[PDB]
């Protein structure tokens, strides 16, 4: 996260870290055995910790919980990310309570100019690279398709939204991957590609949750 605030430790109770031998995405838990990420952050050997603030350090909080599958969702384009988003089970059910909590997943999706939360333990600089170790937070408003478009020269599909500040200087970034966007108390988001970070006219584009909802529903309800 570039230009934005350190969250405070377990004030994002529904962001997790997924870890292959050290932290490579974020995700969003939304019941106590199902996390969603972006497609992009598939691997072999996926570690969930939940309750985490700094990555490095045990500092009483997590749960960390292997993954028992992967669904990557049928229709991601590993060429443009479009359909960018991937349920993981858990092996074990979390421990759900105050620092350790499930987000819902949207009834709607959201209009241009909503402001959403974004967070992560992504790069915070917009050039070279330094890796916080515990959580950051952003405040960023969806922004139209159309302007977005025009700005950018993007090509945005159905499933995807653009968030954050035409002007730069506020923006998701590496290591943010897979991590949530949640606006008025619904995962809208899942941070999924860009060009550089927080660069001017260059805005952050996430994958539209609110198109997959049944899709996680019934996948939930048959695995
Ligand atoms: C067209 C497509 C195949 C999707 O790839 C575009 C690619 N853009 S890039 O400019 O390569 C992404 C990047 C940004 C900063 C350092 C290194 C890489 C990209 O974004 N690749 C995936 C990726 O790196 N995702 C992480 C990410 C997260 C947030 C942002 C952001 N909001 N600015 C950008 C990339
Ligand atoms: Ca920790």
């Amino acid at each position: 996260i570039v230009g934005g605030y350190t969250c405070g430790a377990n004030t994002v109770p529904y962001q997790v870290s997924l870890n292959s031998g050290y932290h490579f995405c974020g995700g969003s838990l939304i019941n106590s055995q199902w996390v969603v990420s972006a497609a992009h952050c598939y691997k072999s050997g996926i570690q969930v910790r939940l309750g985490e603030d700094n990555i490095n350090v045990v500092e009483g909080n997590e749960q960390f919980i292997s993954a028992s599958k992967s669904i990557v969702h049928p229709s991601y384009n590993s060429e443009t990310y479009n359909n960018d988003i991937m349920l993981i089970k858990l092996k074990s059910a979390a421990s759900l309570n105050s620092r350790v909590a499930s987000i819902s997943l949207p009834t709607s999706c959201a209009s241009a100019g909503t402001q959403c939360l974004i967070s992560g333990w992504g790069n915070t600089k917009s050039s070279g690279t330094s890796y916080p170790d515990v959580l950051k937070c952003l405040k960023a408003p969806i922004l139209s398709d159309s302007s977005c478009k025009s700005a950018s020269s993007f090509i945005i599909t159905s499933n995807m939204f653009c968030a954050g500040y035409l002007e730069g200087g506020k923006d998701a970034c590496q290591g943010d991957s897979g991590g949530p966007v949640v606006c008025s108390g619904k995962l809208q988001g899942i941070v999924s590609w860009g060009s550089g970070c927080a660069q001017k006219n260059k805005p952050g584009i996430y994958t539209k949750v609110c198109n997959y909802v049944s899709w996680i529903k019934q996948t939930i309800a048959s695995n």
